[PDB]
């Protein structure tokens, strides 16, 4: 239902997720400055679904998305070769994700802990 909710640039901190032109990202760089005595900043997003880079300079009183995060857990079903089955723990509904080109030992019967944001969703860790 909701997919992101709306906050001022100044609040966002290196490490927090911003939606940069419609792409969430995980922000890895916030530079601010204030000319003479309204601060502006500009922030340095990497994807957190696709390898891509963003970035965006806005007045810090501004407002800005930022995606609304899911964090959920399953069950590792079956492992497909690249893809995995797995039973979300709440819903016992089925979905099948790809694994984490550098994820630890994933096996049938392990748990996972599982993301979705604004319709995408990616695997995160291991909680066994």
């Amino acid at each position: 239902m909701p997919g992101t909710k709306q906050v001022n640039v100044g609040s966002l901190k290196v490490g927090q997720y911003v939606m940069i032109d419609g792409v969430p990202c995980e922000i890895v760089d916030i530079s601010v400055s204030k000319p003479g005595k309204g601060a502006k900043a500009r922030v340095v997003g990497i994807g957190i679904f696709e390898k891509v880079k963003k970035e965006f300079v806005a007045p810090t009183s501004s407002k800005v998305e930022v995606p609304i995060i899911d964090r959920r857990k399953g069950q590792v079903l079956a492992i497909m070769g690249d893809m995995v089955q797995i039973m979300d723990l709440q819903t016992y509904e089925t979905l099948e994700l790809p694994i984490p080109e550098g994820i630890e030992g994933l096996e049938p019967g392990g748990e996972v802990e599982y993301i979705e944001a604004v319709g995408q969703y990616k695997i995160t860790r291991v909680i066994g």
